[PDB]
């Protein structure tokens, strides 16, 4: 399985929802899910980003949370949780 990486980003994004109210169930099975090099179910809707942004990918968590991740080498990184409008 990958090593996870977490970037100090995420994890001030993390803790911002946190306070916030969000529920971290789903986003561990989806991180473990991103470990294991298994595609993600349809509701996540998984995608690579273009332009500026490649290699890095994008899937929603929730309608309104997105997780920004990489999986370079023997890691998976996440780099950002939250809004698409307050990320990019």
């Amino acid at each position: 399985m990958l090593k996870l990486n977490l970037k100090k980003s995420f994890q001030k994004d993390f803790d911002k929802l946190l306070l916030n109210g969000f529920d971290d169930s789903v986003l561990n099975e989806v991180i473990l899910t991103l470990r294991k090099k298994e595609p993600l179910d349809p509701q996540f809707q998984d995608h690579a980003l273009k332009g500026k942004w490649k290699p890095f990918r994008e899937c929603h968590i929730k309608p309104d949370v997105s997780l920004v991740y990489l999986v370079k080498d023997d890691e998976l990184i996440l780099l950002r949780l939250g809004s698409h409008s307050e990320l990019f």
